[PDB]
């Protein structure tokens, strides 16, 4: 009965009746590790960090709700959850029921992302493959660059023949997840108030607004009791975040930032923070209009930063160890926190989600026997990259800002 719902005058979410912000964090690996053992999982690390996220006093947690083989492919998540169109690896499924029974022990709310343009969980690139029947997907690494992979893994919804296939590959897989039964606590999935909302894809690349059109109906028609949401970065102009955002069935508005993926931030110079925090502030003022403009709700869904490289830049692994210092990252996660508490205060800003938790996953541990070192980072990028360790600095900074947030609902409330 407890449906996150949009507040009537629009500028917020609300939850039994009271507003509602998200005090939240991405842990897409949950799924993996909710599995069982023999799937490749290690559920009670699940049930730990899930518990570690509550001390934290987060409540929402942005999670990965697809994952396409073959299992054979590099740089993704092994092993899949929906190994073939069609046909699903029921113990990663059930990896999905764990996660969402344990988030609702604790009394949190999921964000369910349904696909992914990225290569990580198999993805947009992946539909592709199947429908042309060419699995050699065009990864960014080597001579391969990141455009001629987007140029790819896009036809999913610009190549007017690949497009209406792969769509309905995507629906058919959306619809699974929507009416999983959850073999743990009996809930069908579009019946269940501990998932928040329904998230197109992650990362929508200059996506057509007739296909967030399209999707964001299907998704609301296939649950009518969640909110939808898009799950675009926001990276470019005000249009772009209309494209995504301006429609009916999309309920609130999201944004990522990503300084050094970018080209802001270089995580090795010990002067290169202000860049960062500049952009940021930016950043968040701007979108927060671009939100208000369409009286959308938003929140920033994923951001994050390196660990202190600039202490040893000639050493490139020196910024992966976890034993590396997170200083700039902390000020950095400070100064966004307390501008979005301030924002929350005026109503124009609804929280985020921290990319991403790690836990007790580690960059230095071995890969399980499905090749996989599981924590914050997908297995495209470095192990260890944005991971937030269970000890780390940055979680004292976490924990002040879900404090500060909770208290701004407090106050919204009364």
């Amino acid at each position: 009965f407890a449906f996150v719902k949009i507040a009537s005058d629009g500028k917020g979410f609300t939850r039994y009746g009271e507003p509602y912000l998200i005090r939240g964090a991405n842990y897409w690996q949950g799924m993996n590790l909710g599995a069982d053992d023999c799937s490749g999982g290690d559920r009670k690390r699940m049930e730990l960090e899930i518990k570690q996220m509550a001390e934290m006093g987060i409540n929402n947690l942005r999670v990965m709700a697809s994952s396409e083989g073959p299992d054979d492919q590099p740089y993704r998540m092994r092993p899949s959850m929906m190994p073939q169109p069609g046909k699903y690896n029921e113990g990663v499924f059930v990896g999905l029921d764990y996660l969402l029974d344990t988030m609702d022990r604790y009394n949190m709310t999921a964000v369910m992302t349904l696909g992914n343009f990225w290569q990580w969980s198999g993805g947009f690139g992946q539909y592709v493959a199947w429908i042309t029947g060419n699995q050699t997907i065009p990864y960014p690494v080597g001579d391969v660059t990141y455009d001629e992979f987007t140029q790819f893994a896009a036809r999913f919804y610009n190549d007017s023949e690949i497009a209406p296939k792969a769509n309905k590959l995507f629906k058919d897989h959306i619809y699974t997840v929507q009416n999983r039964r959850n073999t743990v606590n009996g809930k069908i999935y579009k019946e269940d108030p501990v998932i928040m909302s329904w998230q197109i894809a992650n990362e929508p690349q200059e996506a057509p607004a007739s296909w967030f059109e399209e999707i964001s109906t299907f998704i609301k028609k296939g649950a009518p009791k969640h909110l939808v949401s898009a799950g675009l970065e926001s990276k470019l102009d005000e249009y772009d975040f209309d494209r995504a955002h301006d429609h009916k069935n999309i309920d609130y508005t999201t944004c990522h930032c990503w300084v050094e993926n970018w080209g802001i931030y270089d995580p090795a110079d010990p002067d290169g923070l202000p860049h960062a925090n500049e952009y940021m502030h930016d950043f968040l003022e701007s979108r927060s209009k671009w939100a208000a403009q369409l009286n959308k709700p938003i929140v920033m869904e994923a951001f994050g930063m390196a660990r202190d490289a600039w202490r040893n830049p000639e050493d490139e692994t020196y910024k992966y160890l976890p034993s590396t210092p997170t200083s700039h990252k902390d000020e950095y996660y400070q100064k966004a926190f307390n501008q979005i508490v301030s924002l929350a205060s005026n109503r124009s800003f609804s929280g985020s989600n921290f990319w991403a938790y790690g836990g007790e996953g580690r960059s230095t541990y071995p890969p399980n026997p499905y090749g996989m070192v599981w924590l914050g980072d997908p297995p495209h990028e470095p192990h260890g990259w944005y991971s937030v360790y269970s000890n780390d600095t940055t979680v004292q900074i976490i924990k002040d800002y879900n404090a500060n947030l909770l208290k701004v609902q407090k106050e919204l409330s009364k």
